[PDB]
């Protein structure tokens, strides 16, 4: 009938329908029922038709006042399409729609209760990567906003036989560069190394800074990809300051106001979407957690260390804790010095609370990732800790990709 | 052939064999996989002697030399045992090695490294609930050994039939008692409050006090439970002190030092073992994070935060992240004060990582429940967080249980 969900934190119980209608391994990272692989072939009409039906099913029974005429209408008008053509196109309203239910059934996302407010470009009509460049430029300064930041979605044109995909290659719109220095040492993101390499092999100018904004990896059309600079006036950044330690800037740290994911693809109704950009605002832990207390990032946890005075020799001491928070403390205080848009952890899972229990009610389920939902550092402390949660597939879904450069046939 | 593992913090890559010899709900607390109910007739000999047969080979194959002759003559000894019983019995020796091997096999436990240092209190000859009494004082007083810490384990008589189960009521040994009081609050720990009330039903004295150490409900070979007081003097307990706030100890807490759980059952080589009681030594964070922080337990949270001067009123100012990390020091700070065992939840992650990677070339495997093995507190701050790991239940194998007042039939 249904599976039954607990709070452990407020006892309450919650019945989960949702995922009858889904398509140990837990702690993996990107598995395979999370991926959307390539294909050399269309495909099949016998596939294609059910889910688009289902789609079509699913759109126009979200109206609030259901409009039957264009329903059997829009059906027959899609059947007649994918007929004739092999395939179909979604109206504006869909695809809009589709990238809301995406979002929706997102279940690593923790900022899904701002679901409905997504603004979404529509660039199926691109066909080079000096547009696709223009597109994303567009979407950068959109969605930054002065520091006002706007969640924001552009939709490149749907896979047609596999052959002429759309692909950003890049992880993230904005991200800085890794670089092996002649020293031995590392310089900036340790993490986007071979990437920063595979740049400088396709031409661009390594700058062998602490914080280079990388370029955009373009390929469209099946095309090989293309190198394009982000515009520096474009790139909205923070300066990283504390609001007690003035030591904290002489750390020399910042890092961007915009998070935006590049590399997954839109599935719905049978269609799919191997480029699609989008991006919300920032939870203050990614940076200040993740971004610079990863051993594999920028490392600063020991420097603040000392800094501040702990001892840093003894664990128990509890200095990485100390540190830590010291540290997303400074991150939380500079955005919200410079005006720019972000939110804190604690905040965050309260409000992905609320939208769990928004979404039970509205229709007996949401999907749900605990692994990725309870944030990086103080989890039992937050309410996401203590809910019990199911992790299924839906439809539409934002999947991810096997890396582009594993699979492209080079040209020249 | 195996499953792929990786490290995303040093990339390093494992192969897991050992889930071959295993028997999206992920963030259920205690699934049915996990648990292991009751029965009312013996275990059928068709599933017995294959698993007695796998068992006595696993047992005989760890050996550095092998032992051939006792390793044939035993599996024939068994045989026979089971056909003339329908049942049979494990070699001290044997048991001991089926402990240490379950608690190897705990994919929730993160002390693992010290499976193979454990104390077993051979209690299979019990016959009555004061004798179970007995026993549970040896273990409780072995086991705390004035504050230097030892891991211990007491097995009681196997299940035969499942009508002559041998039940500890508790979920652990030591256990705070909740009260509501006549004024609507609560008094101690809030998550007892039925178990107290039952505890009252059965003829326990309520001293409603904050910290009052709850009876042992015993439960002897199907007979109806009998309540048993712990020796105060058994019950070792540390003051709670802060190492720079006076104020600290003004909050008038403690907690015991002995962490053991109570209700679980041990399965091995068929056999079953409803009553095992075990412990080893505290996490900080458990106590410091769970047992004080959770607003459903001691809920010591948003006091602590005025004490220090904090701004409890915006959540983004971190204060909750501030308080919780001075209250685990004050946890650490008082255990190493009163010379009572104890890890801090860094040092505890560093241990199991090197566990997992010792067990990884012994046997190549071990089961891990990410989800549990995780810290409250200060996740990615560990190296556990960023390790990929399988989750199966092998054998020997810990499992839950089915509370024992929702399956008991009351006799007077
Ligand atoms: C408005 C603010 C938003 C916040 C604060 C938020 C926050 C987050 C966070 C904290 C993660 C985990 C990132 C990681 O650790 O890798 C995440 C993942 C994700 N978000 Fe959101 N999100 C927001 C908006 C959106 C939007 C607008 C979409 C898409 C239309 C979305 C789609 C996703 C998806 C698909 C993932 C999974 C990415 C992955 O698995 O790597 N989110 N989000
Ligand atoms: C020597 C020190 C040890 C440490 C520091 C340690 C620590 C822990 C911790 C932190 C948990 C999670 C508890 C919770 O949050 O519910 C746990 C669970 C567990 N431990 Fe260990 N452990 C130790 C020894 C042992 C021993 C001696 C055994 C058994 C022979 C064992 C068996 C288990 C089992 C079965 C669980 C799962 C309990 C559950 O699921 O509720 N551990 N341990
Ligand atoms: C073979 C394909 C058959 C498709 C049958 C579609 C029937 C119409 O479907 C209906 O649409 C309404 C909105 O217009 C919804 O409110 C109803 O819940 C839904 O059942
Ligand atoms: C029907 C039951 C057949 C049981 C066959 C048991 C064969 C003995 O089993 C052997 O025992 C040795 C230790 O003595 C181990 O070292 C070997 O790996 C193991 O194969
Ligand atoms: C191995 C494990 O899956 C990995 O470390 C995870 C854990 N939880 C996460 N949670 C979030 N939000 N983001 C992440 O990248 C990860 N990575
Ligand atoms: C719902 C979820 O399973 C529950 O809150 C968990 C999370 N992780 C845990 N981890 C440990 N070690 N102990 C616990 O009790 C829990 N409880």
């Amino acid at each position: 009938q249904y599976v039954r969900i607990k709070n452990w934190g407020s006892g309450e119980i919650l019945h989960d329908t949702l995922h009858h209608k889904a398509t140990c391994l837990g702690s993996i990272m990107n598995p395979k029922s999370l991926t959307r692989g390539p294909r050399d072939k269309p495909t099949p009409l016998e596939e294609l038709l059910p889910h688009a039906i289902e789609f079509i099913n699913q759109y126009y029974g979200s109206f609030k006042e259901a409009k039957i005429e264009e329903h059997l209408a829009r059906l027959e008008a899609v059947t007649k399409e994918i007929e004739t053509t092999g395939t179909y196109q979604l109206t504006l309203d869909e695809l809009i729609f589709a990238t809301k239910m995406a979002w929706r059934n997102a279940p690593r996302c923790i900022g899904r209760i701002q679901w409905s407010n997504l603004q979404v470009f529509d660039a199926r009509n691109c066909s080079t990567a000096q547009e696709m460049f223009q597109h994303i430029c567009r979407h950068i300064l959109y969605a930054t906003n002065n520091g006002n930041i706007r969640s924001a979605i552009t939709v490149f044109p749907q896979r047609s036989d596999g052959k002429h995909d759309f692909r950003l290659w890049n992880s993230q719109l904005i991200r800085y560069a890794g670089y092996q220095m002649p020293d031995g040492t590392i310089r900036g993101d340790a993490a986007t190394l071979e990437f920063t390499q595979l740049c400088i092999d396709l031409g661009w100018k390594p700058r062998y800074g602490r914080f280079d904004v990388l370029p955009l990896v373009l390929q469209a059309d099946g095309q090989d990809p293309e190198v394009f600079e982000i515009p520096p006036d474009l790139v909205l950044e923070v300066t990283m300051e504390h609001p007690k330690y003035e030591w904290f800037q002489e750390l020399g740290l910042k890092w961007y106001a915009l998070p935006a994911v590049a590399n997954m693809l839109l599935e719905v109704g049978g269609l799919e979407f191997p480029a699609c950009p989008f991006n919300g605002w920032y939870m203050g832990t990614e940076i200040g957690v993740r971004d610079f207390c990863d051993t594999q990032r920028y490392n600063i946890l020991e420097e603040v260390g000392r800094r501040m005075g702990l001892e840093t020799h003894t664990l128990a001491s509890l200095w990485k804790d100390r540190a830590v928070t010291e540290i997303n403390v400074a991150v939380l205080h500079s955005f919200q010095k410079q005006n720019v848009t972000i939110m804190d952890h604690h905040t965050a899972s309260e409000s992905f609370m609320k939208h769990m229990q928004n979404e039970y009610r509205a229709r007996g389920g949401c999907p749900a990732d605990w692994i990725f939902l309870v944030p990086p550092v103080s989890g039992s402390i937050t309410p996401v800790f203590h809910q019990e949660m199911l992790n299924y597939v839906l439809s539409p879904f934002y999947y991810y990709q096997i890396e582009p450069w594993k699979t492209h046939i080079w040209q020249n």
